């Protein structure tokens, strides 16, 4: 049984010659040689079975990814686990081996405008498919975007995904939220549970800004500070957009703030393509009802060299799926992974 950096990675004998890559949520990611297909692959170790929310995230991702099939979504090629529930302690997910992720790339590489445009196209193309299944990714960020050696992009990690539920999106002010802080839409902190598609478009807008400058556009340090960063750039919301926020605590918090001027996008990004900044503005719109939707974004002039709706496929059907004890959830993970046995 091979080990990498002092930890057991029990995937043989099909997968050998392991090398560290990085970290998933419940375990590390390695590369390995696939002795059957004769190519190196990526493998993620998942040890979820102690914690019920861990089991939730693992099951959710497996259920979605076994149904999804799209060029810009990384799939599941194989799942490795013990033959019996009694013996199963870890699960290993085998996926295509990519070359890097966008978080790592942006730490040292400046992107040409042609790279930015192609990455953004591919993000939106994958997102079109996800949203067409009535699913929200809910944690889009550079570390969840993988790139191969020719800059083809795939979206990773559906562990926070949910079915869209816009009729039950409303909540109170300062409602706690799980997804990554820097990519949270402003309404998360005001009145939203993040159950509508507009939550993902905001995150893509954050990713676009970060590709233009190699730095996060809104790097808040804590829950409410994230909103201060956003308002520091967008400026104060209009009366119309405030009137859309019926919750009094949220509205009165915004009314308590001094007026803030909008920072022009071309001041923040003086080298950027003007069409890219127009699309950026529409993705980083404060009012989620006015925010651009994924199919509109694909049709934006910035993406004209790539846009082709006949080559931007959608899901066959809407996706349908916690008080579930982890013992039922481990049982459910066991059953969901049976198709890859032996
Ligand atoms: C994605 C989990 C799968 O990640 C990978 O397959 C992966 C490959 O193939 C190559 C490289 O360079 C990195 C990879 O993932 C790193 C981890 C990733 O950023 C994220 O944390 C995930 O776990 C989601």
């Amino acid at each position: 049984p091979e080990m990498v950096r002092g930890q057991v990675f029990d995937v043989g004998p099909r997968y050998t010659n392991l090398s560290y890559i990085g970290e998933g949520a419940y375990g590390m990611v390695c590369s390995a040689y696939d002795n059957l297909n004769k190519v190196r692959v990526a493998i993620k170790k998942i040890s979820p079975f102690e914690h019920q929310t861990y089991c939730q995230r693992t099951l959710r991702e497996i259920k979605i990814l076994l149904r999804f099939r799209h060029e810009n979504i990384i799939g599941i090629n194989d799942i490795i686990r013990a033959p019996t529930i009694e013996q199963m302690k870890d699960v290993y997910i085998v996926q295509d081996l990519m070359e890097t992720d966008l978080y790592k790339l942006l730490k040292t590489q400046h992107l040409s405008n042609d790279h930015i445009c192609y990455f953004l196209y591919q993000i939106l193309r994958g997102l079109k498919y996800i949203h067409s299944a009535n699913v929200l990714h809910r944690d889009l960020k550079p570390s969840n975007l993988l790139l191969n050696t020719t800059c083809d992009l795939k979206i990773c990690d559906f562990g926070l995904a949910r079915v869209a539920d816009p009729d039950h999106d409303h909540t109170g002010f300062l409602t706690e939220y799980v997804a990554t802080r820097w990519y949270r839409a402003p309404e998360i902190m005001l009145n939203s549970k993040g159950y509508t598609k507009s939550i993902d478009i905001w995150s893509v807008g954050c990713i676009l800004a970060e590709m233009l400058s190699n730095r996060p556009i809104f790097p808040g340090k804590h829950y409410l500070d994230q909103l201060n960063h956003i308002l520091g750039i967008l400026g104060s919301p209009s009366q119309e957009d405030l009137n859309c926020i019926i919750n009094l605590k949220a509205r009165n918090y915004l009314l308590s703030l001094p007026h803030k001027n909008k920072v022009p996008w071309n001041r923040l990004f003086p080298n950027a393509d003007s069409k890219a900044l127009d699309l950026l503005d529409k993705m980083l719109t404060f009012n989620p009802h006015k925010r651009i939707e994924v199919e509109q974004a694909l049709a934006h002039p910035y993406l004209e060299q790539y846009y082709d709706p006949s080559d931007e496929p959608i899901a066959e059907a809407p996706f349908k799926f916690d008080d579930l004890p982890k013992e039922k959830l481990k049982e459910l993970i066991f059953e969901e992974t049976a198709r890859f046995q032996p």
